[PDB]
């Protein structure tokens, strides 16, 4: 009670929109500025790199350890002109690479597979490398949660090593042998602008506690509130203690 208490009173400095979902495999919880954000459905923007990974190695159009070489042209951010393993461009956020995933993957291939597990809403549209930068996708943040969760726990309709290979590309630090695993978005090109950090926290006893910030963005937000705010909330609730 009084932890949810202390959860809220982090989202005082928070003027933006925001909600902070977590799952434990039984109960959801929700916390922020504006709870009605967790039954919302918005854009995945680079929170989908989870779910076209997992596509993209269960059909066999790339290996975690091959490289996807840079084709010369300079991209969005200087820090993408450069050769990544999907692994590496996953801590990265490096668009371009799973822009080339998704085209191998082709338009056909990503629909089916959207549709056999239950991603979101499903569509791609016409634009295999954009539907989750500009939709038509759309998936709420307790729809996140739930497929994070699974991810952690092996329960993704996907191969056991596909699975693991894609939830070791999240791994962002470990505290004891709790390990946070986790991805950001920034859906960018769309009105209102969307902001994600979705994971899960790993207690070595086997437990999983997946987590979901959702919140609105605007131009010139600080690029790391969003991590950070998630590290104060997991803290506060004591799923992921400070030193
Ligand atoms: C994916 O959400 C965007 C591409 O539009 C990239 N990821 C952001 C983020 O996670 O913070 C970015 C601002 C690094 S760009």
């Amino acid at each position: 009670s009084i932890i949810d208490q202390n959860v809220q009173a982090l989202f005082n400095e928070i003027s933006a929109d925001a909600v902070f979902v977590t799952y434990d495999g039984q109960n959801i919880k929700k916390y922020g500025t504006h709870l009605d954000r967790a039954k919302t459905a918005y854009i995945p923007a680079s929170t989908f790199k989870i779910a076209n990974a997992l596509i993209g190695l269960e059909n066999h159009k790339a290996t975690s350890t091959e490289i996807f070489k840079w084709d010369g042209k300079p991209r969005f951010f200087k820090a993408w002109d450069k050769d990544f393993t999907l692994g590496e461009a996953m801590q990265a956020s490096t668009v371009p690479v799973y822009q080339e995933l998704a085209r191998r993957i082709g338009p056909s291939l990503m629909q089916s597979e959207l549709q056999r597990i239950g991603y979101g809403n499903m569509q791609i549209g016409t634009e295999v490398d954009q539907f989750w930068l500009k939709g038509p996708l759309t998936i709420t943040p307790i729809q996140e949660v739930k497929f994070v969760y699974d991810l952690a726990q092996g329960q993704l309709p996907f191969k056991p090593e596909v699975q693991q290979q894609v939830k070791e590309m999240l791994y962002v630090e470990r505290r004891g042998e709790n390990r946070l695993y986790a991805k950001s978005g920034w859906g960018m090109a769309v009105d209102p602008q969307v902001g994600w950090y979705v994971g899960f926290v790993e207690k070595a006893d086997g437990q999983v506690v997946a987590f979901a910030l959702n919140m609105q963005m605007k131009a010139g937000d600080d690029i790391a509130l969003r991590k950070q705010l998630s590290l104060d909330v997991l803290d506060k609730l004591g799923v992921f203690h400070y030193l």
